[PDB]
């Protein structure tokens, strides 16, 4: 009766225009606090993302085979219990299982029968007493373990991770405030190609990061950091091509800097620097330089040399003018400048042909530039600037501008 | 049945009619004044600042989880006592938080375990007895902390406070007419980047600001200052943009503020300045100003010096005539000029056209120009002025004017 009543509160018609979208494009189906999970669910046929939050106590039933594109089953907090074929399902056909969890029992003993298993997140606190990742000692049985993303303030990683780790290549370790002793246990694994030290309090980068030889995507976010002398030790890398610096408190930068010429989209952005060498210019494949909210006092006009880059932010900085050959960059998709202390932006800015957003939202500018409205992939939307500042422009050229923004 | 009663009672429609929008554009749910807190408030996921005020017996249900937009919750006068699967959303969604109370009755315990948040703004008085700063003992543990604005009558700086500080960025002082100790103890805490200070009534700046050099906006608004040997003394700062201290006393502001050339606004009306002498402005960047209802007899000549203005005024005073040191100025784009004596009107103060906002009503002028006639940039919500002789102006001037209104 429960059930029947369920599906009668939450009609498939119901639920319908209840089909929303996730970040992926996948539908997904946000199930929240429901007293059990419905059939009327089950009856559409294209759902991907089952969004199972904090549903307590119930069967899933054989009609989850009517879900043909579930390849991610989101279960948070959720107690369920399942039927042997669909168990069975489970270890031939689900290959993405994304599991927020508190307890134990909130996370399923039936997961680990699961062999198709490529994509999951673990969220939620697991340092408990007597259980410790006995939980998740059939990760030896998940032997597709690539994404394993942990918002689950883990003390230490784990060793079972590490025997996991020979298909391992995503770790997003958002410890909050925990530090990972790695203790080189990251030496025995030789096949990463990412690692997310996020919020770990570090304050000193471990040398299992430099020990080995394919990681690509290296962000260091929130550590306390002084120094950054060690990425003479970064050329063993050959493959390093993003350093996202976020939020740190780092003085001074050395010159060195300029050495990682493989690297692309480095941030410094968030940081007390008060001094950019001119060294650090030597890396040529920059492509992605966010300097938001930094103490910068001038843009370096050696920063031209840079041909790839692309995203080029130094939003709320303390920048005064910007240089001649800073505009020698033509890639530059997405130069966000706005809170600046900067008095005029040069001419030159009206040769960017691949102009979008342009963030002049503060800064000095007495009138702007005519060669703005030249821009043709330039619209007044992408054109962020202060509406006094911005109406300044001639009367036809402002018709040609929002005859831009109307197309 | 009272809670259910108010669950039900308030539907969605009339719920997404109470929704406005603050000062950020963002979506605000101003609960006034109900019994309990409706579900359906938590329903809606269109919120952004939920602000409950004087609620009693609030039980936060977690439902508020399925709202999406929530980073502000406004607590005014509420023992607040959330669940715990609430609490672990409101630990990766909520943002800021502002928390007024009557001593600890309505403090709530909740707030110290969310320690992810940025903004805690405290109301109520802290200064209770028996209880001196050993409440906020548990505010240890928030390491993500960085805006804090303290309102709350307090005696001293709590030595909590001094701990906790190590990763703030932004914190507010107001006493509301009570002498703070500060007793110099601000020397250990490096980081902050705004400081302000309302209204204390020391007419004694403290020591310990110079041995920080990061701050940029410091407000000493209402500090009645009348000699300010200070500002030679602020020469060993080299961080602040813009001093704050209007609605002092001022008899003379002393003249080595000069030399600071990164000052960019000059907030100094409703004062006592009898003569404020030239080299107080050497410095040629400064946007706003301020100089209303004061017994200066003429505006100082090196004002003329002054090139990048954005805001003046000469309300109230004894000043018929606008000097040619002021038209050597070109950046006169808003000043406040009314109920005052003016009585000349040159062509080079009118031919201002980006003249955004004058006050000039009341002021005893002689005649109105008719260069208040032609062009659509500088009109009457623009420029308030005299309305007494607005009648006798022309009907095409009346007609630019009352464009403004319309335009």
């Amino acid at each position: 009766l429960r059930q029947l009543n369920l599906n009668n509160e939450w009609t498939l018609d119901k639920l319908r225009q209840r089909l929303t979208k996730n970040a992926q494009d996948k539908l997904e189906l946000h199930l929240f606090m429901l007293s059990g999970i419905p059939d009327t669910v089950f009856d559409l046929v294209e759902l991907e993302v089952l969004k199972l939050e904090l549903i307590p106590d119930v069967t899933i039933p054989p009609s989850i085979a009517q879900l043909t594109g579930l390849k991610e089953l989101w279960l948070y907090h959720t107690a369920a219990k399942i039927e042997a074929p669909a168990l069975a399902f489970l270890r031939e056909n689900l290959r993405a299982l994304h599991i927020k969890f508190t307890d134990i029992k909130e996370i399923p003993l039936w997961i680990y029968s699961l062999k198709t298993l490529e994509e999951l997140h673990l969220t939620g606190n697991l340092s408990a007493e007597n259980n410790r990742y006995i939980v998740i000692d059939g990760l030896r049985e998940l032997k597709r373990l690539k994404v394993l993303r942990l918002k689950s303030n883990l003390s230490k990683l784990p060793q079972v991770v590490t025997d996991v780790g020979v298909h391992l290549q995503k770790l997003s370790i958002n410890n909050e405030g925990t530090k990972l002793i790695v203790l080189n246990s990251l030496k025995k694994m030789v096949n990463l190609t990412e690692l997310e030290l996020i919020r770990c309090d570090l304050e000193r980068i471990p040398h299992s990061i430099f020990s080995l030889h394919n990681l690509q995507e290296i962000d260091l976010k929130d550590n306390n950091l002084k120094t950054i002398e060690e990425i003479i030790s970064f050329q063993h890398l050959h493959r390093l091509t993003c350093l996202k610096l976020w939020y740190n408190h780092i003085a001074y930068i050395p010159i060195q800097i300029g050495n990682l010429t493989n690297l692309e989209r480095l941030y410094l952005n968030r940081n007390k620097i008060e001094k950019i060498p001119t060294q650090l210019f030597y890396c040529r494949k920059l492509r992605y330089l966010d300097l938001s909210h930094n103490n910068l006092t001038f843009l370096p006009a050696d920063i031209g040399l840079l041909q790839n880059l692309q995203n080029l932010a130094v939003t709320a900085n303390r920048i005064e003018a910007l240089p001649p050959e800073l505009f020698q960059c033509r890639k530059l998709r997405a130069l966000h400048l706005g809170n600046n202390v900067l008095q005029s932006l040069p001419s030159r800015v009206g040769e960017l042909t691949n102009l979008t957003q342009i963030e002049l939202r503060g800064n000095r500018l007495e009138c702007l530039p005519v060669e703005l409205g030249e821009c043709p992939l330039l619209k007044r939307s992408g054109l962020v600037v202060e509406e006094d500042l911005f109406s300044t422009l001639p009367p036809e050229v402002k018709e040609r501008l929002w005859r831009a923004d109307k197309e």
